[PDB]
């Protein structure tokens, strides 16, 4: 396919705040949604249809991770913890204390017994699952940190600042392994790994998204056009059709490129205010996009390609 369709099928309204993150369980089955209200909500991936909010944390909640078996749920909320929640009965399974300021992003690595995280407080950290003791803690930056990511075995985490940096880390060890530098260093918003973990895509607010061999440490691909100059918009790889980037953008929209091309091939009409995550669901063509304060709305797009 040269371009997709994706088309609006269903608006998912229940949070009261701004949402802040959407997520695709592993399984394909459900939609994980956090939000300023400090809840999460769970959804159905296909008919958009509420299923049940969990509740606990004391403060608005910025990012929420699924674990490898659709089971877990990780939170990171303004209340300085992450939470670990067993999806099913709602219960909060363990509270990760260390962070010093606001827990800003999350993510199980594939094996699903760590979770890294990354906070206002300049550092990245890394937890046992079964456990919920803090690992290891990253000095990993000299401003507060908008992102990380496993790789596709769990070996590596990139992170990203307003520091303007990208850095590599050796889960084991927590060794810096690799400083991607560009011809300039504006603040990073966002990044994560390819599926193949061969490059990672990393979101500037200078409205840029950037394909890097981070290997090399050399920028291949350069994605513009939306726009990105305040907010901490997530970015993803949409695999399941035609090979594309998706991103929200404050204009609004939500953004698809032809990752190959650079070209955008489709913008898409429906929020009130900035799209603020975007998701790709793991088998099919299907997109799940969140906005801001003065929207509050979750959509869920889908293509025939
Ligand atoms: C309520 N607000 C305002 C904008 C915003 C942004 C984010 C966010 C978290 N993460 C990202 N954006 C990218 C990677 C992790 C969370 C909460 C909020
Ligand atoms: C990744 N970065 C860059 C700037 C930033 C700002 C905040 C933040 C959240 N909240 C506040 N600041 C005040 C009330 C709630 C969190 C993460 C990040």
């Amino acid at each position: 396919p040269v371009k997709p369709n994706y088309a609006l099928k269903f608006t998912l309204a229940g949070h009261t705040k701004a949402v802040s993150s959407v997520k695709f369980s592993p399984n394909g089955e459900w939609l994980a949604s956090s939000s300023a209200d400090k809840l999460i909500k769970i959804w159905g991936a296909y008919d958009g249809k509420f299923e049940k909010t969990i509740s606990g944390h004391k403060l608005g909640i910025s990012d929420v991770a699924w674990s490898s078996d659709s089971n877990l749920l990780v939170s990171a909320s303004d209340d300085k913890t992450l939470k670990i929640w067993d999806v099913s009965s709602g219960k909060c399974l363990k509270t990760l204390k260390g962070h010093s300021n606001y827990v800003f992003c999350c993510n199980f690595n594939p094996q699903s017994n760590l979770i890294v995280s990354g906070s206002f407080d300049e550092s990245v950290r890394i937890w046992d699952v079964k456990t919920g003791k803090c690992l290891k803690t990253l000095p990993a930056h000299s401003d507060p940190v908008s992102a990380v990511h496993f790789n596709r075995d769990g070996s590596l985490i990139v992170s990203s600042s307003y520091d303007g940096l990208c850095r590599i880390w050796d889960t084991a060890s927590g060794q810096c392994l690799k400083t991607l530098i560009d011809d300039d260093n504006p603040p990073v918003s966002f990044v994560k790994f390819s599926p193949n973990g061969k490059y990672i895509l990393a979101a500037t607010l200078d409205n840029t998204l950037k394909l890097w061999d981070y290997s090399k440490g050399k920028c291949l691909k350069t994605y513009t056009g939306h726009k990105n100059e305040k907010y901490c918009i997530f970015a993803n790889f949409s695999v399941t059709g035609g090979k594309w980037i998706v991103s929200g953008s404050e204009d609004n929209l939500v953004y698809i490129w032809n990752l190959q091309t650079k070209e955008i091939v489709q913008k898409l009409q429906g929020h009130t205010d900035v799209v603020i995550s975007t998701a790709c669901h793991p088998t099919e063509n299907i997109i799940a996009s969140a906005a801001l304060e003065n929207d509050k709305t979750i959509k869920l797009w889908k293509s025939d390609c």
